[PDB]
């Protein structure tokens, strides 16, 4: 069996191997990569996301989120407090203000030290799921706007034909901007490309170990756990890699910086944070391993979790016995 301890594999293709996704996914997968749960993929040398990032600054970032924490330094959840509309001039101008900008630290490690001392007597400010993309039209390459659709996958994989879209959204971070132990709607892979500024620190567990995660958020988080048998699919709690630890729950941990991407993979729970301002690109994406996961995922049916438009058909398809109570929960 290939990486049986699930550490996170780091690749470097060629610009051969960079042409084909299914097929470097694929590969990868032949390595052992999604027994970790997520990987990271250096680009080759030659290839590039786009020209410049010179011209960026009036992206509107419509509602910008406030992340205010609950709980202890280790233990916690976040809601999101709606502000007025802003540039990405004027929230780069923020992220770098007194209030918000990042500490004077050491290294990674440090900075994760104060992250988790920290986060919870700060709210910092974040752009979250902004429907658009800085690939240029004519990167051929790991262009996220130009992957094959979910939807043409279960067409493919299982002979329905589907409505619903696919496109893909940009995250503007700053630091101790937040993101919530969770795996992807549907239990979806995703591909997130970090295309400026400062890194992003990740924490994942294997999927085979996921359901040991789950039952430490329902003992410490046992008013949501009795709200909701799904209630990770909220993407609002918070756990440590220290409370992690005294539990024995299996995790990693990575920095992913500037010009990277990370892959997650079915049933791979993250989380983690944004150590200063940064411009990320994600969107999710199916292969034929997915559909088992998807056919097996749980759901959050409390009214609480609110999802794309696109995510009514999986559920049709993949969990009809699930789809009426679903639905009622998107109603
Ligand atoms: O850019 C981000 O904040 C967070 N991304 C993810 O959880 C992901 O890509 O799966
Ligand atoms: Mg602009
Ligand atoms: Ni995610
Ligand atoms: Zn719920």
């Amino acid at each position: 069996a290939q990486n049986p301890n699930c550490n996170i594999m780091i690749f470097h293709p060629t610009k051969e191997e960079f042409n084909d996704f299914d097929k470097y996914i694929a590969y990868m997968e032949s390595q052992g990569a999604h027994r970790a749960g997520l990987a990271k993929i250096i680009p080759p040398k030659e290839w590039k996301a786009r020209e410049t990032y010179d011209n960026i600054s009036e992206i509107l970032i419509a509602t910008p989120l406030q992340q205010v924490a609950s709980g202890r330094a280790g233990v916690f959840t976040q809601y999101h407090k709606k502000k007025k509309a802003m540039t990405v001039g004027e929230y780069r101008h923020l992220a770098n203000s007194k209030k918000y900008q990042t500490p004077p630290h050491q290294n990674f490690e440090d900075l994760e030290r104060k992250y988790w001392k920290n986060r919870i007597y700060n709210s910092p400010i974040y752009g979250a799921d902004i429907s658009g993309s800085l690939f240029d039209e004519n990167t051929k390459q790991w262009n996220l706007g130009h992957l094959g659709t979910i939807q043409d996958l279960l067409e493919k994989e299982c002979g329905v034909v589907i409505e619903g879209v696919n496109t893909p959204y940009l995250y503007f971070g700053m630091w101790k901007t937040t993101f919530a132990w969770h795996t992807e709607d549907m239990d979806l892979y995703s591909i997130n490309y970090l295309h400026l500024g400062e890194p992003k620190t990740w924490y994942v567990v294997p999927p085979e170990h996921g359901q040991r995660l789950e039952r430490l958020a329902r003992e410490l988080f046992p008013g949501s756990s009795r709200g909701c048998g799904a209630f990770l699919r909220h993407k609002v709690a918070l756990i440590s890699p220290t409370v992690l630890k005294e539990n024995g729950i299996p995790f990693n941990r990575i920095t992913q910086e500037a010009g990277e991407f990370m892959v997650t993979f079915p049933y791979g729970y993250h989380a983690g944070f944004n150590h200063g301002f940064n411009c990320a690109e994600a969107i999710n994406f199916a292969t034929p391993r997915w559909i088992d996961y998807g056919k097996m995922a749980s759901q959050c049916s409390c009214g609480e979790a609110r999802v794309t438009f696109s995510m009514d058909a999986f559920v049709r398809i993949l969990q009809p016995e699930r789809y009426d109570l679903w639905k009622r929960g998107q109603d």
